[PDB]
């Protein structure tokens, strides 16, 4: 039931999500971390506005020094950071990210292994845009919708 919408998108990638993120929806992102990476992010956004900057419902931000920082941007202001230190990401290694949308939270597994949970701060129904930024190569972006 997984239907990819784009292959090898140029980064920064900003795209419209074709259907609503209802409970049970999956977002599947397949990529690869470059040799010189410092960090990258997957942002689930409300709109693609740049001025003013669009709210980010779910900021999923792997940093390579390593860790994953998650947060929410509302009215151009960042909320409280939720930091995961048990990170599966490494440089020169490929990955598969699966984001599960649940009623009350997102659930993320990388490479088949569970990674983290993140409670909704903005109602997921307000998400219509997917943004991927920073140092990362993306092989594919797909959705399995539950509408
Ligand atoms: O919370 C995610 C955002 O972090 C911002 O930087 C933080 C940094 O992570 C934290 O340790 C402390 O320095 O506060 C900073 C506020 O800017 C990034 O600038 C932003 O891109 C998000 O990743």
């Amino acid at each position: 039931n997984l239907q990819n919408i784009i292959y090898n998108p140029v980064i920064p990638y900003v795209g419209t999500i074709p259907d609503q993120l209802d409970p049970g929806t999956l977002i599947v992102i397949r990529g690869h971390v470059p040799s010189d990476a410092d960090r990258f992010q997957v942002d689930l956004q409300n709109g693609s506005s740049m001025k003013p900057r669009a709210d980010v419902a779910f900021h999923f931000n792997p940093r390579f020094k390593g860790c994953i920082v998650c947060n929410t941007l509302i009215n151009e202001k960042w909320g409280r950071e939720e930091i995961t230190y048990d990170t599966p990401f490494k440089r020169e290694k490929s990955f598969e990210i699966v984001i599960m949308v649940l009623k009350d939270k997102f659930q993320v597994a990388v490479n088949g292994k569970h990674t983290l949970l993140y409670g909704h701060r903005i109602g997921p129904e307000k998400i219509d845009t997917l943004g991927i930024y920073g140092k990362v190569n993306i092989h594919s972006i797909g959705f399995s919708f539950s509408s």
